């Protein structure tokens, strides 16, 4: 049984957890420090690649609350404290995504990418792998693995690359004054969820999870990062 | 707009123009899979131990779960709702049985290259190799019956009939196995090296009819090419490791 130090510090969680974070650090790093985001931050990304990024990312954003809904259907009342924690967290964070799909549409519109463009999904297959993995793990994997792959890995990495993109103001400064707030909304809203997810994962796993379970979590987390990396590499192949 | 085949099952000309157009539109995506360099090298017994291991481990999930994709699609059918749905139900109920022993045959093929059942289950391969399996589960789970059959039973089985035939086409790969191990090792390849892809196409055409919307045709084309393209992604990644493995020994 595990009960938690501060929320957003690896120290507050067990030894196997800090080792897990450590084992996933490089897979995460090459995503959150990727050249594509550095160039987006500096208003240096070509329009063609920015268009691909917004289109290719749309399925994961549009369906993100649906991944959580699928995971919610794996929960049962009072079957395990972590499960209750997950149920309550999922029931609240599905609400949180209420407008986020709309914000992505507005962001995309600011770059000339229409709703028709988002729906058409005319992008390379490297960009869709992330969405297929999210649906599969949300559909077929255990509650703990699916939360690790989607809510911990993707949301955590997304908090970091969204912050990087906004870090020096150049990107936002490129938008016309009267379009900036609406265009930057999604980035702003995403630039604590990942640590809350980890807390749920740790509670579910316990203080002494088997090596097999630690390995399953590590591999699921790194697969999410690696499909984000595959996405970004293919985008930059064009640049 | 009902479809009823009159020409031979395994000829494109027996199907409507839109179907022949679909085949044409997907032909280059198919070709670069079924003619891939990796299969020419496998045919000639050239592939490195590293890549053979990656190939056999990476392909396992799609093979192991193939009848489960078909099972999931069967749950989408209802009796007498559409002639193509009855055709799909009866075909799926028959061919789920066909896969009875194929996972075992893949295990036997893998073991002939030193890949253990434990190696298959551990799934220690690059993510480019797992994309295909994630796509297969997603389309089988969430797409329409017609799209999911196109993505799995038409695209993947069709391509697999042709690359397995290519690997077996000149006898070198098989003769390289020792006498006492060859039959068991070659079983999976021989069982797949075929009416299945054409039967799947006939079902797709029956479901779609003679004048499907352009939107449905585009959905089929994109699903079929996605299956081919994920096979291509798989093979490209393998050949990257092949070039590294062979170059290392050449320079050494
Ligand atoms: C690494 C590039 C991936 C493309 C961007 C996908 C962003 C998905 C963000 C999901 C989390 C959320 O929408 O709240
Ligand atoms: C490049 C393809 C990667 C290996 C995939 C294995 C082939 C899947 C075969 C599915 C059909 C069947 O098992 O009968
Ligand atoms: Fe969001
Ligand atoms: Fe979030
Ligand atoms: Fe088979
Ligand atoms: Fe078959």
């Amino acid at each position: 049984t595990f009960s938690r130090g501060p929320l957003m510090e690896a120290a507050s969680y067990p030894a196997w957890t800090q080792q897990l974070i450590q084992d996933c650090s490089e897979s995460k790093r090459r995503v959150v420090e990727h050249e594509l985001y550095q160039r987006m931050r500096d208003n240096k990304l070509s329009a063609k690649v920015m268009r691909q990024y917004l289109i290719g990312g749309w399925p994961v954003v549009e369906q993100f609350a649906l991944y959580m809904a699928q995971n919610l259907t794996k929960t049962r009342f009072a079957r395990h404290p972590g499960e209750d924690m997950a149920r309550r967290w999922l029931m609240r964070n599905i609400r949180v995504e209420l407008n986020h799909a709309d914000y992505w549409v507005h962001w995309s519109r600011a770059h000339g990418v229409t709703l028709e463009d988002l729906q058409a999904q005319q992008v390379p297959p490297e960009l869709h792998a992330l969405s297929h993995w999210c649906w599969h793990t949300s559909s077929a994997d255990s509650l703990i693995v699916a939360i690790a792959a989607t809510n911990y890995a993707i949301e955590g990495a997304t908090g970091e690359w969204s912050a990087l993109v906004c870090s020096n103001g150049i990107y936002a400064a490129a938008f016309p004054e009267e379009d900036r707030k609406r265009a930057m909304k999604w980035l702003k809203m995403h630039a604590a969820h990942p640590w809350e997810a980890l807390e749920i994962i740790v509670t579910l796993a316990g203080l002494n999870p088997t090596k097999a379970l630690q390995a399953e979590l590590r591999q699921a987390i790194c697969k999410s990062y690696d499909y984000m990396y595959l996405f970004l590499e293919r985008c930059m192949q064009q640049e």
